[PDB]
């Protein structure tokens, strides 16, 4: 296993957002041309094993552990009725105090806040990616496609990401092989070498959230200078076309930086190799 390995994301210009927004309220539009300097991106979401190395080294107590609760999806035992604040849910206990990560060491770490993610990435000699870096990386060298791999959800009849199949939120058929999370190295990589950049766990980025974007061309944009929520990208194992079509690279959502949930993790980026 090399679950902290990074890949080189090449310098380029790309179209961020879309002029065919699917969730207009989220500021998916307008499409805008963005230039990104070469940098490195983690191939994988940060796993439980990798986060444990951080905690072993630093003693870091996550925000969920200090608050004493975190959000858990009802189906696997609030923003929606299916999100419950569960006492004692945290990265080591993803569904509550009598769940464990011992059988899922290579799954993405969950119940990590934006602050927890920044602590980890900086400890590792890295940083969070910006939303633009994240989206560029997600798109994997393709232009104006829905998904990292193109426009078909199941190219060649194959599952390419861990999302929901069935009737959400009542029945997840596990058709794609995973009801909850999958190992961080599951499913094919995209054109840049990245795994589970859509689906599996949501991923924090460094940007403050806004829905107001200009069509002006930008270089290495960092998002707005202020805000209340940070941007998360990529969707999770919970997403479905019928409710929550958020497993597209252009999709975007937010949470307060001290938030945590059982479908939200992260990966790191770096200017140079650590
Ligand atoms: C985090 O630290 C724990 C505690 O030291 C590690 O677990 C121990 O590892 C030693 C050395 O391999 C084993 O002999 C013990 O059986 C383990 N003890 C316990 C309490 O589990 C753990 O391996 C470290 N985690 C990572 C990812 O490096
Ligand atoms: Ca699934
Ligand atoms: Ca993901």
């Amino acid at each position: 296993l090399a679950h902290s390995k990074m890949v080189p994301i090449p310098a380029g210009v790309f179209t961020m957002g879309t002029d065919d927004p699917q969730i207009k309220q989220d500021g998916e539009a307008p499409a805008r041309r963005v230039t990104i300097d070469a940098f490195y991106m983690d191939a994988y979401e940060v796993s439980n094993t990798e986060f444990e190395k951080f905690v072993n080294s630093t003693g870091y107590l996550t925000e969920a552990e200090k608050f004493g609760d975190s959000f858990v999806f009802e189906g696997m035992l609030a923003a929606a009725p299916w999100w419950l604040p569960v006492k004692g849910a945290n990265w080591r206990h993803p569904e509550g105090p009598d769940s464990t990560i011992l059988h899922r060491p290579d799954h993405p770490v969950l119940h990590v806040s934006w602050n927890d993610a920044v602590a980890y990435c900086t400890w590792a000699g890295k940083r969070l990616p910006t939303e633009a870096e994240w989206e560029y990386s997600c798109r994997g060298g393709l232009h104006n496609r829905l998904f990292p791999w193109g426009n078909k959800l199941q190219p060649k009849g194959q599952h390419y990401a861990n999302i929901w199949q069935g009737e959400f939120p009542v029945t997840n058929t596990g058709e794609d092989g995973f009801q909850g999370t999958a190992p961080v190295d599951a499913f094919p990589p995209n054109g840049y070498g990245l795994y589970n950049i859509v689906g599996n766990a949501w991923e924090w980025t460094s940007d403050w959230w806004t829905v107001h974007h200009s069509v002006e061309e930008t270089l290495n944009p960092k998002g707005p200078p202020s805000g209340k929520d940070r941007v998360k990208k990529g969707g999770s194992y919970m997403c479905h076309r019928s409710y929550c079509y958020r497993y597209r690279c252009a999709a975007r959502s937010q949470n307060t930086p001290d938030s945590s949930a059982s479908n939200l993790g992260f990966r790191c980026a770096a200017d140079r190799l650590p």
